[PDB]
């Protein structure tokens, strides 16, 4: 929750709108969809660059620690899960005297990593919520929660909670919801998912 509130704040302040409003970008700026597409992809590069990485990663992580996985077949199994769930292969073949996910800064100094993604997830949630009460009407991209003291008020209804109540509870007070849902993710990237299927006809 501590992240996605965070990072809200940045993607709404990133818009163009919120730019031209407050003075760095001239009024005489109108966004082109060519800019919108490459801010959008610029998005995704990050955005959902990192969640199947996180998935795959604390998939195979959760099924070291539950004992699905021998000693003796690390390796074997976790390149093999990058080849059907991220969908990248190792340059050189790796044995098992390797420890490639210990590499990563959050396996070797002991992290959960799940988090990084159900964060990824919470902050569209709530940013699809919050164009709700501020009466967004174009793309979600380009929504400003700014100036909307309704969605500010939906917002801090669930801050003040704090620890106090089931974060089931939490969701519901802004998104209306009780288990994470995935939608507002798909409905921000769809402007950039119909450029992407026009763009692999051939492929
Ligand atoms: C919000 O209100 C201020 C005050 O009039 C205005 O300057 C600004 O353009 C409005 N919109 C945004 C996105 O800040
Ligand atoms: C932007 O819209 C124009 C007008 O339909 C179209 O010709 C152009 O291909 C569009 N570009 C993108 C990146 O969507
Ligand atoms: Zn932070």
């Amino acid at each position: 929750f501590h992240e996605a509130v965070g990072e809200i704040m940045s993607l709404s302040a990133a818009t163009p709108k919120h730019l031209k409003s407050i003075g760095l970008l001239s009024p005489d700026f109108q966004e082109d969809n060519e800019t919108e597409i490459n801010f959008l992809l610029k998005q995704a590069l990050t955005i959902v660059g990192t969640l199947p990485f996180t998935y795959m990663l604390e998939k195979w992580r959760w099924m070291v620690f539950k004992g699905e996985i021998p000693k003796d077949q690390w390796m074997k199994k976790w390149w093999e899960m990058k080849r059907e769930i991220v969908g990248v292969v190792e340059p050189v073949p790796h044995d098992e005297t390797y420890c490639d996910p210990a590499s990563l800064f959050h396996v070797s100094n002991d992290y959960s990593f799940i988090r990084y993604y159900t964060r990824t997830l919470y902050q569209f949630q709530f940013q699809e919520a919050l164009c709700q009460a501020a009466k967004h009407e174009g793309p979600l991209h380009k929504c400003d929660i700014s100036n909307s003291t309704e969605a500010g008020q939906k917002l801090f209804n669930m801050l003040r909670l704090g620890k106090s109540e089931p974060w089931t509870l939490a969701l519901e007070n802004v998104v209306g919801a009780k288990n994470m849902n995935v939608r507002p993710l798909l409905n921000y990237f769809e402007p950039l998912f119909t450029w992407l299927k026009d763009q692999n006809k051939n492929s």
